[PDB]
């Protein structure tokens, strides 16, 4: 019975329930339902030549904003342009649907500081984008403070375990939208034509590395399962464990402490009313447990990747920064990943510019929590309105390279060319290098190849056209492709790029040590 399992949890829950303040049930409900930003506020805010840019600015081209970041903008960007007549508004969308045209300066910074207005106060999306490293610069301090004092609030509200007559007589459901774990999978993992059906290989893509899981937020879970909503066709289904602490919530639901870790027991696709969905079945087991086979992992491909590029076999190359709920696919796609890299790269220039990157103390950061909470960033960009979130970046200060898991790349098939695109910026970092070790800057700042961009800049892919560093970067990545389609395309529509990027690759492979 659905409702007396209900009573019996919430019964074990009655006197916790009944002996929480006021504040502790604000707190709990604050965590249910973030505070959103004033919109009305913030568009007042805005002198007018502001409002102005913000009606007309095309969103979706930021390279720098989250997800989150942008959907507040362009309901933002809803209300200031409802006063406009219907033609303009009408205009106003036709021209962002047929091009991509990469945002003015002026559009670019004003963005970057607006980011600073349109946080919300969310306890759960800050612990997971931060992956519970919560005094992490990427947020004002001050509200940073306030986060820290509500979640130590809420680790001590949640002191009552599930207890051992409980834990293994019931289970827990949680429905997710697969875009949480894998933007990239979830693009396809619904059959393109008959969407009551999962893609069978893409399913075996999503499940093949899906052994463990961290959750380091507070897990809302439902007693009895729910009916899938639109976006939900993951269905997990949870054991805890004795000592797994929680609360109960009004309408049969539990929250369950944070840091907790999953293993994953099993992965299928079922049927629910005529349509398919995939059940995941895990079982709570102690977050150490889970961080032992992270650092596990870490070690042995740094071990094996020491080894093939010549290394010294103690150096720390590859780094897991991983702590949220597709934590096993971090890991073990970033094998993958590598091999790829290795796969289309000239074996000399993988060596060389990675040589120059252990120099620096650089790393190759597989991550999932949010780029703007990784230290190879934000310890070498103060400014919140210099920090950028996206599926990739690299950081010349720390000659680093970042990969976010979660997210998906503006027009990349998969991480591999995600990664070997920011590869490309590095490249360009020690091109510019071997040109003047002193003032060291970077090769796409030479003059000769800002007449190259000046030229061509137009001729591969939108996002390309940005400015010489992207462009480079993109051209390095076409050329890199396992499609030889893509490699043909760079030389014969930009056959000035093409030749600049193989003379820099000779230069590279040829300096001598
Ligand atoms: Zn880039």
């Amino acid at each position: 019975s659905r409702y007396e399992k209900w009573e019996k949890i919430k019964q074990h829950y009655q006197h916790w329930s009944d002996s929480l303040s006021e504040e502790g049930r604000g707190l709990l409900k604050k965590l249910q339902i973030p505070i959103e930003p004033k919109k009305d506020d913030i568009i007042h805010s805005l002198s007018q030549e502001e409002k102005e840019l913000l009606k007309r600015i095309q969103i979706d081209s930021s390279d720098f904003l989250s997800t989150e970041e942008k959907e507040f903008l362009k309901k933002l960007q809803i209300d200031i342009r409802d006063s406009l007549s219907e033609e303009e508004k009408e205009l106003l969308n036709r021209i962002q649907v047929d091009s991509s045209n990469p945002l003015s300066e002026k559009e670019k910074e004003f963005l970057k500081k607006l980011k600073l207005d349109i946080q919300p106060y969310d306890i759960n999306q800050r612990l997971q984008d931060t992956g519970g490293l919560i005094d992490s610069p990427s947020i004002n301090l001050d509200v940073r403070k306030q986060y820290k004092r509500d979640i130590q609030n809420i680790d001590a509200l949640l002191h009552q375990s599930i207890g051992s007559t409980l834990y293994n007589k019931i289970y827990l459901y949680e429905n997710m939208n697969i875009n949480n774990l894998t933007a990239t999978l979830g693009a396809d993992l619904v059959d393109s034509t008959d969407n009551t059906k999962i893609n069978r290989g893409i399913f075996n893509e999503f499940k093949k590395n899906f052994k463990y899981s961290i959750s380091s937020n507070y897990m809302i879970v439902d007693i009895n399962e729910r009916p899938a909503l639109d976006n939900e066709r993951l269905k997990w289904r949870i054991q805890l464990s004795p000592d797994t602490r929680a609360g109960y919530l009004e309408n049969g639901k539990l929250i369950l402490q944070r840091n907790i870790g999953l293993e994953i027991k099993d992965v299928q696709i079922i049927k629910q009313s005529e349509k398919e969905y995939i059940r995941i079945d895990a079982k709570v087991v102690p977050k150490s447990k889970i961080d032992t086979k992270i650092q596990e992992a870490q070690l042995n491909i740094n071990q094996e990747w020491n080894k093939a590029l010549g290394l010294p076999k103690y150096t720390k190359l590859i780094t897991f920064n991983v702590h949220n709920r597709y934590a096993s696919n971090i890991v073990e796609s970033a094998y993958l990943i590598l091999n790829e890299w290795k796969n289309n790269i000239q074996s000399d220039l993988i060596k060389k510019v990675t040589n120059y990157l252990v120099d620096g103390n650089g790393r190759f950061v597989f991550t999932d929590i949010t780029l703007p909470n990784i230290a190879e960033q934000y310890t070498h960009q103060d400014e919140i309105y210099e920090q950028v979130h996206s599926k990739g970046l690299y950081v010349p200060e720390s000659r680093s390279i970042l990969l976010h898991g979660p997210s998906k790349g503006v027009e990349l098939r998969n991480d591999s060319e995600g990664f070997i695109h920011e590869f490309g910026h590095a490249v360009d970092d020690y091109a510019g290098y071997l040109l003047d070790k002193n003032q060291s800057d970077l090769v796409t700042n030479s003059k000769k190849f800002i007449d190259i961009f000046k030229e061509e800049g137009s001729n591969l892919t939108s996002y390309g056209r940005t400015n010489e560093a992207e462009f480079f970067a993109e051209a390095f990545r076409l050329m890199h492709s396992t499609d030889h389609a893509e490699r043909l395309k760079v030389q014969k529509n930009a056959p000035k790029t093409f030749q600049f990027i193989n003379d820099q690759i000779k230069f590279i492979i040829n300096s001598l040590v």
